């Protein structure tokens, strides 16, 4: 430890500079200086180590200088105090800081190593050998604290590719701990995992990062979840597929909630009926971590009467309350109708050359009739949630849409196909048998507005639904088979409907003011319904194929 050995170490290194022209002697003096320095490594002052490293650099002794720094580092902290003080988080700042002085010198050597060899080719040159020996010392070192400080240095430089090709396990430990605190380092870890074909772990990083309290925008959190769902939908080696689908499910649920929050935040900020003093606080609370469905509903979607987003929340939350779901559909239908009606009015004023109210901006292109806009809102939710949902109870929802169409005159008086409710549900994929089942119930229970002469339209709906049904049976060539199927009950319904029609004709002929004008319409509809009943009876009286529908 004492002074003579140190002086003789410096003496050898001095003589080495004087013998640069004699390569065997230069190499021997340098090794001897290194040997003596390592003997007194625990006692070397920062200034002595610095001068020695500088002279070693001048003589191209890169690897030996680094080995000396690493030897000094361990000897001043043989208990590995800095490692434990780091794996935790104080007077052990003595052990870590003394080590870091050695580590900073190593950075110095490596910087000069690259500068002296920049623009030279990799038998290997002596420069290639010195590079190999120097980085063998660095990378084969067991000082994992040194490696942590080294990785931090590479990152501060932007030398990203050098981090990724590290074949050591210490770099995993380093990135995993700084991913919990900084968004940047978490990305390297995922880039580290995936290139090594480890997608599930990268999905776990991205997921916990999407759930973290770091500063991440909602839209960036959606990107992380979209990524994780993908990395967690394909199994990397050696993890139970029954745990893959676990992470894939979690990322999927969060992604669903996150998109509802994103659509909710986008609408609130753009809403003219929301005051600005509220919008800043809205963006502050929604553009960040993902909220609970309960909070998104009670504090935002419900208050704002965003009935479509409420229905998406009910779907995501497995909310079991058919009454609330149906009432929310009713509010969405009526809200959408009222909005579409006002845009039509303003458009019609422009077409007629009228005057708009002050400040009103009319649609520049023809806006949809109210039932078209209503249908669009229904279809948007259907394509987003699928019909396999509790927010699509056809038995309850189809009568609500049908009642809307009658009560609001969305019929041929505005140019609409009177059967648009039925075409809507059929085009969404609702099976024909279920639609006719609902329409059978509507015809038999006679609840307003499905009363009086308006039951003519209900028969029109039945005829249309059955027409499209037999056409689809003829197209497929087979009838798939208490899920309702085509049977005698359909034929009985069509027969029954004939009595409804003659009853409606009779009350029409005697209306106060003159006979109704739909006498021939009803007569033709009677013939149409009877023709459909023949087709149904022929399909049932036949033997044609009943066919397959696998799960
Ligand atoms: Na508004």
């Amino acid at each position: 430890s004492d002074d003579v050995v140190t002086f003789k170490a410096q003496e050898q290194l001095q003589r080495a500079s004087e013998q640069a022209h004699n390569s065997p002697v230069l190499r021997a003096l340098l090794a001897e200086s290194l040997r003596l320095f390592e003997q007194v490594a625990g006692s070397l002052t920062p200034a002595n180590l610095t001068t020695a490293v500088e002279q070693y650099i001048s003589l191209k002794y890169y690897a030996g200088a680094i080995q000396l720094c690493l030897t000094v580092a361990q000897q001043k902290d043989r208990g590995n105090t800095a490692l434990s003080w780091v794996n935790d988080g104080d007077s052990r700042k003595k052990a870590f800081d003394e080590r870091k002085i050695c580590y900073n010198l190593i950075h110095q050597v490596l910087d000069k190593l690259e500068s002296d060899f920049a623009g030279e080719p990799e038998r290997p040159t002596l420069a290639a050998t010195k590079r190999m020996e120097a980085y063998n010392v660095v990378n084969d070192s067991s000082d994992e604290v040194f490696h942590f400080d080294l990785y931090e240095w590479y990152i501060e430089k932007g030398w990203t590719d050098r981090i990724l090709s590290i074949d050591s396990p210490h770099v995993i430990t380093y990135l995993q701990r700084l991913a919990e605190t900084d968004f940047r380092h978490a990305e390297l870890l995922c880039r580290f995992y995936t290139t090594r074909s480890r997608f599930f772990e990268a999905a776990q990083v991205q997921t916990n990062l999407a759930k973290s309290d770091l500063n991440i925008s909602l839209k960036d959190r959606i990107i992380l979840l979209s990524r994780a769902k993908g990395n967690a939908s394909v199994n990397t080696i050696g993890i139970s597929r029954q745990q893959q689908q676990q992470l894939n499910h979690e990322a999927s649920e969060l992604l669903e909630i996150a998109h509802i929050q994103d659509d909710l935040l986008e609408r609130l900020v753009a809403d003219p009926r929301i005051p600005e003093e509220r919008k800043a606080e809205i963006e502050e609370f929604l553009d960040g971590p993902i909220r609970t469905l309960t909070d998104l509903f009670n504090d935002y979607a419900d208050q704002a009467n965003y009935y479509d987003l409420c229905l998406l929340i009910f779907h995501a939350a497995d909310f079991h309350n058919p009454r609330t779901i149906l009432d929310t559909w009713n509010n969405l239908i009526n809200q959408s109708h009222f909005e579409a009606e006002q845009r039509r009015e303003y458009w019609e004023i422009v077409q007629a050359g009228g005057d708009l109210p002050a400040g009103v901006i009319a649609p520049i292109a023809e806006p949809p009739l109210p039932y078209v806009y209503v249908s669009q809102q229904i279809q948007l939710i259907a394509h987003r949630t699928s019909l396999d949902s509790l927010i699509f109870p056809v038995n309850s929802l189809l009568p609500v849409v049908c009642a809307y169409a009658i009560n609001n005159g969305q019929d041929a008086s505005i140019g609409a196909d009177p059967c648009w409710p039925i075409q809507l549900f059929l085009n969404l994929g609702v099976p024909h048998a279920l639609v006719v089942q609902v329409l059978e119930n509507v015809l038999d229970t006679q609840e307003a507005p499905f009363t009086g002469r308006r039951r003519k339209l209900v028969v029109q709906w039945i005829a249309m639904a059955v027409d499209m049904w037999v056409r689809e049976v003829e197209r497929r060539g087979a009838m798939a088979a208490s899920e309702a199927v085509m049977g005698s009950w359909v034929s009985e319904l069509l027969g029954r409907a004939d009595q409804v029609l003659t009853q409606i004709a009779g009350t029409g002929a005697t209306l106060r003011g003159g006979a109704a004008s739909d006498a021939e319409e009803i007569a033709s509809l009677r013939r149409t319904v009877k023709g459909l009943k023949r087709s149904v009876d022929m399909l049932l009286g036949g033997e044609m194929a009943r066919m397959s529908f696998f799960r």
